[PDB]
């Protein structure tokens, strides 16, 4: 059974949980509880045209630009949130200042994609801490530029949720984003490395215990780290575009900091 | 189970050495250490190389160096297509597989494990060419002027990176296969039987790792990382192709191409 070894990977599974809830008020097992009825005091309010959208804020606490705003203060917010997350990841803060904000800068995106998934399905996504639920086809209809902003991230949901991976899973996954290595500038990659191994074994051991009859769901995990980096280039070339056909559309400083030379 | 897959692995690697003529234990001990490749370092090193080596298999064509460089690469990787193609049919379900399916796999996977392979050929000094007769050195091949000069440099990159797992042969045989498996190359018509062979081949290349590496910790992880690199070296590349298409201003043979 479980030893020395093993057991030290399930107290840093356990730790990275705890943290994971600590630190993202809204976790997929609430996404879910809301989305899939398993309430009548859950029930979100749905948006899925200008009528409904109107009373949205009726409802729950340009408008093709008012919803972008919206959603790009939403990942400000999240930034946040895993900022705070990293610093809970044995290692992360003993490492140069430097290199903190390097994966901090390139990880956030990519994990921002991966709990989205969370908040959505097929035909939409979880808004305004799950009060509010905008349907897919009304995000699609919105505006010759803003019209594409979303679909990218429901095509990843779609595939990413059919691993059926939960908030224990996700926390761990989440750590090993933080802790790559590859990215572009790090003064010393040695020690993340060292750390991400360590993460990794982690995940590892979880999703065994936690799936046992799936199959490789390790290695399936592993690959979708592809389909998020495509969704993050997608994303940035997609700003440059508004960026110029919306000369008086403002972005947060936080996330301009972040795309530059993303 | 544990037999099961030690017999795919050995399998595996027999094709994959009689697929592939330059196998990387070739290459690495071509590169380190008793006939020296003939070395391209500069212009007069490929003027000389182009009669000396012969690889003149390109060349033949009836000026521009950088031009006759990219289209030399352009004939080894459409012959680096056909032995891929041949190595894939000796993947265990994969000739079963739809007929689209094998066309569909093998049109997305091919530029993918082109890319690995040839970091079995590079160090971070150069690459090996022509059956390994040569060696055209890096320096030379970022010298070259216009998108030209940009083309090999990424390869470099990863190979410099990927080749710091060590692999051998007998782990790229495997590896190679679970890229060739991918179900979710798009217009994929069944990506169940596909699903299935490279979940056997992903346990295959798990304990090949676990027995050739017991020393590397989580190597396995890494390497399936490294799948992100390559997409990424391919989706870059097939920008400068397009690029390509403004350093123009033989009908037969474009259409090879
Ligand atoms: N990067 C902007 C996409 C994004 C991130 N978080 C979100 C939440 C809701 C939404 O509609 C969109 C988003
Ligand atoms: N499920 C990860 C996204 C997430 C975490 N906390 C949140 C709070 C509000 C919200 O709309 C979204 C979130
Ligand atoms: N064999 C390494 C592939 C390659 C890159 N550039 C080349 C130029 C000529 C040639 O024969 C081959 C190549």
């Amino acid at each position: 059974q479980l030893n020395p070894e093993s057991a030290d990977l399930r107290a840093l599974a356990k730790h990275l949980y705890d943290s994971y809830i600590k630190s993202f008020p809204l976790t997929k097992a609430k996404a879910r509880a809301i989305l899939t009825g398993k309430t009548t005091d859950k029930s979100p309010f749905v948006i899925y045209d200008m009528n409904s959208l109107m009373m949205g804020e009726d409802k729950i606490k340009e408008v093709a630009i008012r919803i972008f705003q919206g959603c790009q203060f939403r990942s400000v917010e999240a930034v946040q949130e895993i900022t705070e997350y990293a610093k809970s990841i044995p290692g992360f803060v003993n490492l140069d200042l430097n290199d903190q904000v390097t994966l901090l800068k390139y990880g956030v995106h990519e994990i921002i994609y991966t709990m989205l998934a969370s908040l959505m399905n097929k035909d939409g996504v979880l808004i305004s801490e799950g009060q509010g639920f905008m349907t897919r086809e009304f995000l699609k209809s919105l505006r010759k530029p803003f019209g594409d902003f979303m679909e990218p991230k429901f095509e990843f949901a779609v595939k990413f949720n059919a691993l059926e991976l939960d908030d224990s899973d996700l926390a761990i996954f989440i750590a090993v984003i933080i802790l790559s290595g590859d990215r572009p500038g790090l003064l010393n990659v040695k020690p993340i490395e060292d750390i991400q191994d360590n993460l990794l074994q982690a995940l590892e051991l979880q999703l065994k215990l936690n799936h046992p009859e799936s199959s490789q769901l390790f290695a399936k995990l592993l690959q979708k780290m592809t389909d998020l980096r495509q969704i993050v280039t997608e994303h940035v070339q997609l700003l440059q575009v508004i960026k110029k056909t919306e000369t008086d559309m403002s972005l947060h400083p936080l996330l301009q900091e972040i795309y530059k030379d993303l």
